[PDB]
């Protein structure tokens, strides 16, 4: 791919964190904490999973930017829009506002309903997300192999703006505490 040129500055938004992330001073990484990170609840925060959203919102143009998987075990990234549900048990979909694909229990996965099985050689250490909010298209690709496709949604209904969307995963196993980094341009 020829997409790194589209590249944006993303940020994360602290507001709309999971109550157990610890996310950091230049916004540009995230993890799990052991126990709740004593700040105030608020309706934009996600219940119910690890999940942030970027502070950046799209309604047009191609936008390009990259993410640190390094040891992790368990993730889900994408995009998503702005008015996803925030509260309760949810399916990431298309129809509930969610372009992702996701590690879990050693098989990748992009989130369409029903999820889709991803055919991925050489497991990513960094992970490049593509967006053409004109196309309707959201692409993944594979830093450690050589920019490789892992995956395309096209035909895309946003229906709204878009923000970025990670999940860094519980750690149920104690092999998951490491963070999503945003990858420097
Ligand atoms: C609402 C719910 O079922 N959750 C979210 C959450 C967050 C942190 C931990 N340690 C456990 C759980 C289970």
């Amino acid at each position: 791919h020829h997409h790194h040129h589209h590249m944006v500055h993303i940020t994360l938004d602290r507001n709309t964190a999971n109550s157990w992330l610890i996310i950091s001073k230049d916004r540009r990484q995230v993890r799990m904490g052991d126990t709740h990170q004593n700040v105030s609840d608020n309706k934009e925060r996600f219940s119910n999973y690890p999940m942030v959203l970027g502070a950046q919102r799209f309604s047009s143009g191609k936008m390009y930017w990259e993410v640190d998987v390094t040891q992790k075990e368990a993730w889900d990234l994408g995009v998503c829009r702005d008015s996803v549900q925030r509260k309760g048990q949810f399916s990431l979909s298309p129809e509930n506002g969610f372009w992702t694909i996701w590690l879990w229990q050693d098989s990748y996965e992009a989130g369409t309903s029903p999820q889709t099985t991803l055919h991925i050689q050489v497991p990513p250490c960094q992970i490049g997300i593509f967006v053409d909010y004109e196309a309707g298209v959201v692409s993944f690709y594979n830093i450690t192999d050589h920019g490789s496709l892992i995956y395309t949604f096209s035909e895309c209904v946003f229906a709204g703006p878009l923000r970025p969307f990670f999940n860094v995963g519980f750690n149920y196993s104690g092999g998951n505490a490491a963070p999503l980094k945003l990858c420097p341009l």
